[PDB]
């Protein structure tokens, strides 16, 4: 299956991570990676963290020296590309031929198409350029808009209110997070960010905008000095579409990275892939899948004899004093609470089961745990509830006793 | 990518309609087919239908004229298949060497598991054999339930009523066709059917069974000589699961009936596949798409010049005095309603259009309008709505003229 060269669309986290494995398993034909963004290869998470205090660049980029011999175009384009001819067209008017293509290409945010003609500031937070951006606009007491209760959403909330900004938050849902977390921890983490001075509206939708004031579903106002839309993403699947390969808001792919297009692969944020814990194909929008799916797909690449992609999914956030761990399922049959669940000083764990085994698990403020139900998620553990919920339990030693 | 020999498992309407436009194309290379199915390969349509009044399975078989030179392997599993070695395992000891792979297995009647352990005849409607045993107890003043209100189950209510048999019906939905028919139609099937005298239950679920009686979710019972559940179907990929290939209740192909596995095609009930009027996903269970997508992805393995897939959805139901043609979508933002819609002498046509433009309709009696009606949805015509509307009207003008 591995044909040199190697080209590869995009130059996130997933890219880099596949390319540096392909290089350290042992592949040694060429390697060109085309990056529309003109910035050294950088990581995501830090821009609604810490880059928001301190700005500097130079502390989120991505560590490319495990992917020695690789040509990095940075801001090129790829514009389509022939899977018969097999060559990709780009914007500098060059063409490359490959052997093997892979689609890292991420996703972009959602617009929202009801301040399409706004006449005040509205941002969206995907890239260093809209982190600077944003950044730029945090001045202490003016008032921020924040459309969608997501995850980065709330760590923008997070980050802007230790800056001294006003923030208001917009959700259409009835709760936080609805995506990917348990309704124990989503209802938690509304109190945490309401006490920390979050102006929270649920069940409520942006439908307009007049002369710098927001306007909502439910007849009301909302002025704001700027807006950051945070209400999801679409997969960066039109180079696939194009050329004919199967997508619906992402590319689909096996556990191998193949998509339906022979000698074209995809990876990360742009797939829509098997979730082995609901059995359901799903686009994952995570940090680790982004390294770990790209790590397993250039292993078997260059090593058929590997197995295919395997991992269970999981996250991290990082809200203010909340340090959010989230793996597998938001909810089962059963959930296990250890810990209290309190704002003095949030520390606690979340267990949800299925039939006796662990499905899931949240840490909040509570790294030592996450690693041990981390490894009882991923062998499907069936632990005395009992003992799961004393708090005597050591985790570590039940995870290694397994 | 068309390489010798082609081998095709399943041989239902997709396998033949596959195989017959490969020699119609021009490929002469070897071709067999694996049918696990005792059966001179036939029609599935017929079996809710007249072959409940007649019986006579020689009305019902598929022509394989048009397949000269296929070894049809009837009665006969594929176990698994070895895409590296370009192999299939045979229920009978035999292996077969492919260059083309083409998966056409289909889908199974889903299972209640409610009924799991029932002490009562409960069947489903899937093979000859299934409606063998169904019509050998459709005996006269006997009492039928059908669970689930679907096209099959309605098919089944009319030919029960038609040979005196009392039937009830149970749908866990507050509508009858709840999959892939506008409300103004599903309402109408309803008045229909009660009319004919079906006891029709919304809202309910089939909770279990005790000693002949059949127990429901509102807490009350429904006696029963026969039970025949048709909730859906599940696609039969199971060989795709194991060799590794993307599946999701199906599996996922692209227009030319690419699976993510090189050499691997698919085809049929066993496909997710991309609906071009929604821009999704999606397992159509249809006997048009059956055939069209058959001979579409034969077309363009032996002349890869062709078009991919490109086929509109659409299916027919035959209900008692309810000949009914649905196409497209459901809805959009505006349903025409032509003719009046009454038991009397029923005949009637619905247009659904979205922002003027028709993406669906429906005809009831009126198979005269359907074909011009499927042209306008096909081009994305606009008509003038007041001249859809108009009794005056001829469709077949309209899309003459388009
Ligand atoms: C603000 C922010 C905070 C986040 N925080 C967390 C977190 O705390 N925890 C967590 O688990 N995840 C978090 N993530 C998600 C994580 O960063 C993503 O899952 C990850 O970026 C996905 O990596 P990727 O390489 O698949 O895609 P991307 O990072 O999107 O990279 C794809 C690259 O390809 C480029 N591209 C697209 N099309 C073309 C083309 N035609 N030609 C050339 N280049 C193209 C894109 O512009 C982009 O530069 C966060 C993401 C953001 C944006
Ligand atoms: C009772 C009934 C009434 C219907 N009425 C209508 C209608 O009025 N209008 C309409 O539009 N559609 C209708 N349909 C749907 C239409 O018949 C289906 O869409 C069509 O049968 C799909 O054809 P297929 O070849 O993809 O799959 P199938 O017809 O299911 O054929 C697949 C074959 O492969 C076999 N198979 C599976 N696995 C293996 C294996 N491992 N090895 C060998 N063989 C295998 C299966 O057993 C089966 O024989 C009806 C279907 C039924 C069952």
């Amino acid at each position: 299956a591995l044909k040199a060269p190697v080209v590869v669309l995009g130059a996130g986290l997933a890219s880099v991570s596949f390319v540096a494995e392909l290089r350290q398993a042992g592949y040694q034909g060429l390697i060109t990676v085309v990056g529309d963004e003109a910035e050294r290869p950088y990581d995501r998470p830090p821009l609604s963290k810490d880059f928001m205090a301190h700005g500097d660049a130079e502390k989120i980029r991505l560590d490319c020296k495990r992917a020695p011999e690789v040509e990095w175009l940075l801001g090129v384009t790829a514009q389509s590309f022939d899977p018969q001819a097999h060559t990709v067209a780009l914007s500098d008017g060059r063409t490359l031929p490959y052997g093997t293509l892979v689609l890292a290409t991420g996703a972009a945010p959602r617009a929202l198409p009801t301040l399409q003609g706004a006449t005040m500031p509205v941002h969206t937070l995907r890239t260093l350029e809209d982190a600077r951006r944003i950044q730029a606009g945090l001045r202490p007491q003016s008032r921020l808009l924040i459309v969608g209760g997501g995850v980065i959403g709330l760590e923008l909330a997070a980050t802007a209110r230790t800056a001294g900004v006003h923030v208001s938050l917009v959700e259409t849902q009835p709760r936080l997070m609805s995506r990917a977390a348990p309704a124990t921890l989503a209802d938690f983490v509304a109190r945490y960010h309401a006490a920390q001075g979050v102006d929270l509206r649920f069940e409520r939708s942006v439908t307009g905008s007049v002369d710098g004031v927001v306007l909502l579903d439910d007849g009301t106002r909302i002025a704001a000095d700027m807006v950051v839309v945070g209400i999801g993403v679409l997969a960066n699947d039109a180079l696939a579409r194009a050329a004919g390969l199967a997508c619906d808001d992402g590319i689909f792919v096996d556990a191998y990275g193949r998509t339906t297009c022979p000698d074209v692969y995809a990876l990360g944020d742009v797939t829509r892939q098997r979730n082995p814990l609901s059995g359901r194909f799903e686009r994952i929008e995570t940090w680790s899948n982004a390294q770990n799916q790209g790590i397993a797909v250039a292993r078997h690449l260059v090593d058929p004899t590997a197995p295919g992609y395997a991992e269970l999914p999981w996250y991290f956030s990082d809200q203010g004093a909340l340090r959010i761990q989230v793996a597998g399922l938001a909810s089962g049959d059963e959930e296990i609470v250890r810990g209290e669940v309190s704002l003095d000083a949030p520390k606690f764990t979340l267990i949800e089961l299925q039939k006796g085994r662990i499905v899931g698990a949240t840490c909040v403020n509570n790294a030592r745990d996450f690693a041990p139900l981390r490894r009882l998620l991923a062998v499907g553990a069936k632990p005395d509830r009992a003992a799961l919920a004393d708090p005597a339990t050591d985790l570590r030693k039940l995870a290694a006793a397994v």
